[PDB]
C-alpha cells in the first residue's frame, strides 16, 4: 500500500505522470500566489504521490488505493485522461496575476511581496520595470537583473561540477582537512538546475574558524574577481536548543547566497562574453550536526517536510537540519550519516535520487 508520506516513498526522476503532475505544480503554484495555502497543500501532496508511481495513470480505475487523491484532484486528473490537457492548468497560464507573479520572482532578489506591488502599480514585462525611472531597487535585485539571462537559463553538470571544483580549491586553501558536499537537486540525480548548493564542514576547526571560512573563501574571489554578488547570514545556531516544530523548518547555520563568475575554460561540456553568472549557496556547520544538515540540504522540499510530518506524528521525534529529538527517551538522537537518521526515525533508507518528492 502507498504511504501518504513522501519518506516512505521512492520517488525517481522517470516520472510517467507528468502530464497529470505538472498541471497540479501549476495550480499548487497558482494557491500559493492567491494566499491559498490549503488549496496549495492538498495539490502538492497529490502531485508528489502520482511523481512516485512506477507506471502512467491511463484511467481513473489506475487512482484506486492512492493517497491523497482528493474529488478535486479526481476532476482534474479525469479532465486529463479525457483530452491530454488541464482546462484549469491552461487558464491559470493564461491568467495575468499568474504570468506577473512567475515572471517577475524569475528575478533573483523579487519575492511575493514586490511581485505584489509591481503588479499593483500596472506594471507587466520585466523591461518597463527595469527602465522606470521611479522604482528604487535592493542590491539583491540590481544583481537579478544585471545577470538575469544567465540565472534563468538553468545550471547544467558541467557547470555544477566546475563549480564544485572552485569551492573546494578556495575552501582547502583556508581549512584543509574541511568536508564539502554538492546537496540540492543535483545530489538528487537532477541535470539542471536554478542553483549549486554546497555543505562545508570540518572535524578539527574551530568555533571561530568555522566562523571566519565563508568571509575568507568570499574574499579570496572577491580579489580574483569572480564575486559578482555576496550575501552572509550569520549563524543564530544554539547547540542544545529542540529542533523546529514549525511545518517548514528554518536553518540556523551560517550561510551564504553568491553569484559567481564562471569562466568558460573551467567547464568540461560537449559544447559570447567567455563567462556565466551562476547562483551558489554556501552553508557551514558543525561537524557533529553534518548528517541532519545533509539530509535537510538534500531536499526535495515536500520530502523534507513529510520527514518532519512523520517524525513528530508516528515516531513523536522532533527533527529540523541541525537535530533529531526523542521526545519519549528524552534525548537528542546523535547520528554520523544519513542512514542512521532514517534508522532512528524507523524508516528504510531512501537513496538522494529517490528523494524527488
Ligand atoms: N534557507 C533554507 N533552509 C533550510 N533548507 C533549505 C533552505 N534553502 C534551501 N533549502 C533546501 O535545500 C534544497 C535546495 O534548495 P533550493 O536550491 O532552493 C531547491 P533544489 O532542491 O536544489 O532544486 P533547484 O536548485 O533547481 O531550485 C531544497 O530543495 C531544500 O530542501
Ligand atoms: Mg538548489
Ligand atoms: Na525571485
Ligand atoms: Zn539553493
Amino acid at each position: 500500500k502507498i504511504s501518504q508520506y513522501a519518506c516512505q516513498r521512492r520517488t525517481t526522476l522517470n516520472n510517467y505522470n507528468q502530464l497529470f503532475t505538472d498541471a497540479l505544480d501549476i495550480l499548487a503554484e497558482n494557491d500559493e500566489l492567491r494566499e491559498n495555502e490549503g488549496s496549495c497543500l492538498a495539490f502538492m501532496r497529490a502531485s508528489s504521490v502520482l511523481k512516485s508511481l512506477p507506471f502512467p495513470i491511463t484511467s481513473m480505475k489506475d487512482t484506486e488505493g492512492i493517497p491523497c487523491l482528493g474529488d478535486k484532484v479526481k476532476s482534474i486528473i479525469e479532465g486529463i485522461i479525457e483530452d491530454g490537457e488541464s482546462s484549469e492548468a491552461k487558464a491559470v497560464l493564461n491568467d495575468e496575476r499568474y504570468k506577473s507573479f512567475k515572471l517577475f520572482t524569475s528575478v533573483f532578489g523579487v519575492g511575493l511581496k514586490t511581485a505584489e506591488k509591481w503588479f499593483r502599480m500596472g506594471f507587466r514585462t520585466l523591461s518597463k520595470i527595469q527602465s522606470d525611472k521611479s522604482l528604487r531597487f535592493t542590491q539583491m535585485q540590481k544583481a537579478g537583473f544585471l545577470y538575469y539571462e544567465d540565472l534563468v537559463s538553468c545550471v547544467n553538470r558541467p557547470e555544477a561540477e566546475a563549480v564544485s571544483m572552485l569551492v573546494k580549491e578556495a575552501v582547502v586553501t583556508f581549512l584543509p582537512d574541511a568536508l564539502v558536499t554538492m546537496t540540492g537537486g543535483f545530489r538528487r540525480g537532477k541535470m539542471t538546475g536554478h542553483d549549486v548548493d554546497f555543505l562545508i564542514t570540518s572535524p578539527e576547526a574551530t568555533e571561530d574558524e568555522e566562523q571566519q571560512l565563508l568571509h575568507k573563501v568570499t574574499d579570496f574571489w572577491k580579489q580574483q574577481g569572480l564575486l559578482l554578488y555576496c550575501d552572509i547570514l550569520e549563524s543564530t545556531f544554539e547547540k542544545f536548543k529542540q529542533p523546529s516544530r514549525k511545518v517548514d523548518a528554518l536553518d540556523h547555520f551560517q550561510k551564504c547566497f553568491l553569484i559567481l563568475k564562471l569562466d568558460h575554460g573551467r567547464v568540461h561540456s560537449e559544447k559570447g562574453k567567455g563567462w556565466k553568472a551562476i547562483r551558489v549557496d554556501l552553508v557551514m556547520c558543525p561537524y557533529d550536526r553534518r548528517a541532519f544538515a545533509l539530509l535537510g540540504w538534500t531536499g526535495s522540499r515536500q520530502f523534507e517536510r513529510d520527514l518532519r510530518r512523520y517524525a513528530t506524528h508516528e515516531r513523536k521525534m522532533m527533527l529540523d537540519n541541525h537535530a533529531l529529538y526523542d521526545r519519549t527517551k528524552r534525548v537528542f538522537l546523535e547520528a554520523e550519516s544519513e542512514e542512521e537518521i532514517f534508522a532512528h526515525l524507523g524508516l528504510d533508507y531512501i537513496e538522494p535520487w529517490e528523494r524527488n518528492a
